[PDB]
DNA sequence: AGCGCT
DNA sequence: AGCGCT
């Protein structure tokens, strides 16, 4: 997730 | 990806 | 440090 | 079987 805790997605 | 080859994302 | 399958 | 960081 994020960055940070990518996305998602990407 | 996909699903296949979730998403991006998910 | 933390998302999701067919 | 295959995406992406701050």
């Amino acid at each position: 997730t994020x960055p940070g805790v990518t996305x998602p997605g990407v």
